[PDB]
DNA sequence: CATGAATGAGTATTCATTCAT
DNA sequence: GATGAATGAATACTCATTCAT
């Protein structure tokens, strides 16, 4: 809304990342971003909407250069390779966000996480997109269940990257593309 | 021995952390489930978070071994793969209130809960890890796969449709996902 | 700069600890005393202890600066005993309330609080040892005097005095005693 | 009474001398006296009345000690000097019990302190008696006010010993005995 | 638009005492 | 008389949210 709004929401992550979730009161908030506690609430109307408005921007910006970057190509298989690329991409690009929404949003209580799990419908949405243009021109299982298909792929994704920041980032996130993308089109057999 | 108020403490905490959450589950109330006065909970255990630890380790402290005891009732290896699947879905399958408490409620941790889940993780995650070198070692798997990668593969899967399904309150049969699941994790998307 | 609230709360402590204890004064009880919210005494304190710690240095840090202020208004060094017993007895018998919080109160703490009370005890014993070592350098006090036992004879003669009347609810007169009380640390019981 | 209730005092000083008082509970009384917490209720009303049934008990045999000592006298400035010399020989011979009433019970709430010195009156008037006996025959000054002089005697007597078990009774007690007792008599001039 | 001082609900844990056996 | 398992009352501190300037 503001120019504040992103000088909050950009501190909650700056908050969180050095903090870690449980330290990162308000004030704490407040402070980073150069704005008084109340302030927070002409711009935001929860501690929660702040967190959940964190993920909204943040995750926006994440599906809308994935979707983007697909858009080109149009054969399926690359569209997943694109995807693989893209989404391990931008999480090596930012690794102090990276911390945040891997690891200590994981902290959060229970009905904050059902709300992010609300905001990851939209992911979801363009990876069961792919897995349904992939059936019909036939690249994949033609009797494929998408709703498994989907969890497998966000599941694996998901978990390569938390490995990766709870190893301190230690190696090339976007070198495991090749190895994962294949595994997911392949499996496990020779 | 421990008589019956442990396992009534421990069942109770279960099932309160189950309707009312990780951060709604005050000793007086897990105490008033049991039937026992809020003291005696400190007469069988340390903590508060000792009985957290007690009810980690009692309910999903034999998990692993369970599935290894019906991987060892079967030869080839992309069978056991299947038989892991089956166990650790019908496990969780089989106590909702368990699931709950265990795929959401209490991975807010941070304590030493944390480091006491992760102990029984990383027994989980070895049984993955040999159950991949066996298969890698004798042709069920192509060889210049990474252990490690397959390893996160599997387990983010997994750990993905089981959160998935109790999100939605355990409606659909998890057990029926079994099937599906593996064929996914043997032969990918294509 | 303190502000308003900060006397209002170390005021109204001593107030609740005088007319409940040191064992019944709750925060939320030293809290309405001074007409504030339980929360608002940690913005002016750190702890309960630093609270207490805070009201003996204001209530009891210049205690021994005053005495010697007066003191050194005499020359005849027997005369600066009688002024010590004097401003001793006058200080306390002042402050019906400070007295029953410091002689029979904020004994019995254990913590950090009596590490504060032994440092403006001690500088107390230093202007004893100072005054006994005048005294007997100069001729007034006999020449083989003990410092440290004399100081003791002192000290626990006027604490003795001193906290019998707290307990006899402070209803004689204190400072009458200054006289014979003067007279029996310098000549004895003959 | 009966055979346990001495063990239960006895155990009552081993606990507090050693893990001080506000580590004294029921329980590691109990366990030090060789019965169990709820026996200790068939010799005492409750733990308040264990420690001053302690004191009552430890303060009779104290003051009668010194009683048929001074019978044994004739002078009353002698019988001072045994006073004098019987207080400390009896904290000088028991140290852990001097612990325990010098340093561990000044930690305790002040309504039982106030109980202490119910008990500690009787020997107060020993003291009383021997100052009206010293004022007949003439042995003290006569307009002597033996309420205040009892002060001052057993003031110093007890700040003597307090400061010797402050300091791990690092020197010999009754070495004190005279340089203490002549300050009595005596007061500070030449 | 912005401030930041005030608010006050919420909770794990200890321990003297009881009573069924 | 002895036991000891069970009881339950009692209390400091935090931090998201407000509202008076």
């Amino acid at each position: 809304k503001g120019p504040k709004y992103d000088q909050i929401i950009d501190a909650a992550v700056q908050v969180i990342a050095e903090h870690g979730y449980h330290q990162a009161q308000v004030s704490k908030i407040a402070k980073a971003a150069g704005v008084a506690d109340g302030t927070i609430y002409l711009y935001f109307n929860n501690k929660e909407d702040v967190l959940i408005s964190l993920f909204q921007e943040k995750m926006g910006r994440f599906v809308d250069k994935i979707r983007s970057q697909m858009n080109e190509a149009t054969d399926v298989e690359e569209k997943l390779k694109i995807l693989v690329n893209m989404h391990f991409k931008q999480l090596a690009a930012d690794h102090k966000l990276a911390i945040v929404t891997q690891l200590e949003l994981r902290q959060s209580n229970t009905e904050l996480r059902l709300k992010i799990n609300e905001v990851l419908k939209g992911y979801l949405n363009l990876l069961d997109e792919l897995l349904m243009e992939g059936k019909e021109k036939g690249y994949f299982f033609q009797e494929l269940d998408t709703r498994l298909a989907r969890q497998m792929i966000f599941g694996t994704l998901d978990e390569v990257v938390t490995n990766w920041v709870m190893k301190d980032c230690k190696y090339d996130l976007t070198a495991l593309v090749k190895p994962v993308h294949q595994l997911l089109l392949g499996g496990l057999r020779h």
